[PDB]
Order: structure tokens, then sequence, then C-alpha cells
């Protein structure tokens, strides 16, 4: 279709390629559009029209022109990382409120088999309390920061699954709170060595299996842990610090689903907008 789009106005490079916003000339509305550089799936990019739902950025539409593939998605002029250094004083409830929308956007996605595997504040957007709208699931398998990458990624295991997408919520939730991010590596050891220093050295029984995936080293130091208490127990309260621990267990088989997360006690208590 692409000549339906007009006032097409460079944003910059984003994962993919460059980004874009534009006109739909048939609705009027703002649109993003995302240039998918290739070379080594239309099909696969496709299904991600089903994913509709108020908390995911929908695909509205797959180009494949000239050899080039564009991706149109719904446009959010904010996101969660601009809004975060904008708005200090951020209260609880929106926090909370962002919290839920997240877990509620990644369930549906699950629920669907479609994982994100790159979620970060950068594609959690933010339109309108504004609405959160996470943005590009499903791309990062479709076309092949690690401060919000789980330690089975970081250990070398090539199995993502909806687990991966848990732990980077809690990282995301955790720096909202924190204003720094949670685990704030500056490569792969480095960001394993910031969440064992704060949740242990996992062994064996911790995470069964964990010892023979490929990075593991023998010589790890012997992290006790910090504890989640000890590093943000003030800015959360006891409920709040059980659901956190939850997506944070560092075997992804222990880490609570997104739909367990969103019926957790936490959410029981008509103090967010959902």
């Amino acid at each position: 279709s692409i000549d339906r789009y007009r006032r097409i106005t460079k944003l910059g490079e984003g994962t993919y390629g460059e980004v874009y916003k534009a006109i739909d000339t048939v609705t009027n509305e703002t649109v993003a559009i995302k240039r998918i550089r290739l070379e080594h799936a239309i099909r696969e990019v496709s299904l991600l029209k089903e994913l509709q739902h108020r908390n995911i950025i929908e695909l509205k539409s797959v180009i494949h022109h000239n050899h080039r593939l564009h991706l149109i998605f719904e446009y959010a002029e904010n996101d969660l990382k601009k809004y975060m250094d904008k708005n200090p004083d951020v209260s609880m409830r929106v926090i909370k409120s962002f919290l839920y929308q997240l877990i509620n956007g990644v369930n549906f996605c699950h629920s669907r088999r479609c994982l994100h595997r790159d979620l970060k504040p950068q594609n959690l957007l933010l339109s309108v309390t504004p609405v959160l709208k996470i943005g590009d699931f499903g791309l990062a398998r479709a076309f092949g920061t690690l401060w919000y990458r789980p330690p089975e990624i970081l250990l070398g295991s090539r199995h993502y699954s909806t687990s991966v997408d848990i732990w980077s919520i809690a990282c995301i939730w955790a720096e909202m709170l924190m204003k720094t991010p949670l685990f704030p590596g500056d490569s792969e050891i480095d960001q394993l060595f910031k969440i064992f220093e704060v949740l242990g050295l996992p062994d064996d029984t911790t995470w069964p299996g964990v010892t023979a995936l490929p990075d593991w080293k023998q010589s790890f130091p012997k992290f006790r842990g910090k504890t989640l208490k000890r590093v943000l127990g003030a800015l959360l309260d006891d409920e709040g610090l059980d659901l956190l621990t939850a997506m944070l267990e560092m075997d992804p088989v222990k880490r609570i689903s997104a739909k367990n997360a969103l019926e957790h006690p936490y959410f029981s208590h008509n103090d967010f907008d959902p």
C-alpha cells in the first residue's frame, strides 16, 4: 500500500532499521513506519496482526515492496523512558498502572504463544493516565542493554520461554521504582554478577540444570544475595515485593507467569488504572 502514507518523517534508527511517523490518509491518523533491514518472514510478521489488545502496539500492515519491508504500527508519541525522565514525581498509582498494563499486554501475547524477548522501557510506548502499549512483540524471533536480559540467556541457554519476558518486566518495574536500572551490567558476565549480587548465586537445587548451562562458571563468586528486600523493599509494599520476587526467580521454570502475576493479590486492591 505504502503510497497511502504521507508526511513520512524520519524519527531515527530503531532495532531493525529506520523508524518514521506518517499520516495514514485513509484514517487521517498518525502511524509509525518501521523499515526492517533484512538479509542472511512476511507470513510470520503478518501473524502479529492478530495481536490486538489495548496494551499492545497494533501491527496494522506489512508492506513488502521493491525488495524492502515496512511494518506499519499504531503510533504512540511517548515512551516509558521519556515519561520517567519528564516525571520524576510520578505517583505510585501510575507506576502500578503501568506495571499492570505491561503484564496484561504480555499475558495477552503469551496466551497467543508470542514472546517479546527484548522488553525494555524504550519499547513501552505511552498513548493519550497514559495507556501503556508494548511495541515490537514477535520481531526478535521473526527477524533474529543486557539490563533486562534474564540469567538463563546470559548463561547461554538458547531456549526462550515466556519467562524471559517476565524477568524483563520485573527489571522494568524495579527501574520505575528506583529510577535507575536494577541490574546495570556492562557485559554478559558483569550482568550476571549484578544479578547474583542481589539474588545469590544459583545452584542445582535453586535452579536445576543451571551448572550445565553453556556459560556457567564453576568459579563464579559465591554471592549470597543482598536480597530484593534490601535493594528496593523501601519502595514497595509487602505484596508488591512478593510479586517482584516471583518474577525474579532465576530459574525460568519457577518464574511467575504473566497470568498468575495479574492474579496476584497485589492487583486486587483497585488502587491502579487497568
